[PDB]
């Protein structure tokens, strides 16, 4: 059979949400993708032997809350919390994203993965250990990725799927 998973990618402007999503759906890097485009994208893959249909919402635009947007954020089953390893502000923003997800899902038990993107870049400002400690306090996996080289990209999305599977067993 197959299973479908609704995945949502969140994080500050410019951390690489669109680049990560396009790497997964199209298997290549983009230098430039309209930062205002918020949309969902479908991709069939195979995860641990099971046909998996991923429906990936790539968030964008500006901060604002509507019934429309709360509803389609709430339909997400799991969330990638993306920061860039060379941008401390994006790391400091993760708390905001996690608390907004908890609000819209009305739950403290939401599948999430912390993603430190742009790992190919030399100018790191967020120590891997700091991100690991945060993920440990959240109870979630942490994966470092590069949308440019594709390092860790499949691992981030597939790990989120596995976190969803565990949640659905409850
Ligand atoms: C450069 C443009 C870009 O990529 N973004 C990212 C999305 N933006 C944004 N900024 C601050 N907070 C945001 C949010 F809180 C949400 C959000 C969450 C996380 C959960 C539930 C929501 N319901 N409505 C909005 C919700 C989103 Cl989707 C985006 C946020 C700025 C521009
Ligand atoms: N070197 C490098 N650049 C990246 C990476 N991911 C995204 N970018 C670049 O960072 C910028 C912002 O990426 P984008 O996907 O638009 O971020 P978004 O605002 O979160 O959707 C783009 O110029 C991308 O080419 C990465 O992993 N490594
Ligand atoms: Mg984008």
């Amino acid at each position: 059979g197959m299973t479908e998973y609704k995945l949502v990618v969140v994080g500050a402007c410019g951390v690489g949400k669109s680049a990560l999503t396009i790497q997964l759906i199209q298997n290549h890097f983009v230098d430039e993708y309209d930062p205002t485009i918020e949309d969902s994208y479908r991709k069939q893959v195979v995860i641990d032997g099971e046909t998996s249909l991923l429906d990936i919402l790539d968030t964008a635009g500006q901060e604002e809350y509507s019934a429309m947007r709360d509803q389609y954020m709430r339909t997400g089953e799991g969330f990638l919390l993306v920061f860039a390893i060379n941008n401390t502000k994006s790391f400091e923003d993760i708390h905001h994203y996690r608390e907004q997800i908890k609000r819209v899902k009305d739950s403290e038990d939401v599948p999430m993965v912390l993603v430190g993107n742009k790992s190919d870049l030399p100018s790191r400002t967020v120590d891997t250990k700091q991100a690991q400690d945060l993920a440990r306090s959240y109870g979630i996996p942490f994966i470092e990725t590069s949308a440019k080289t594709r390092q860790g990209v499949d691992d981030a999305f597939y790990t989120l799927v596995r976190e969803i599977r565990k949640h659905k067993e409850k």
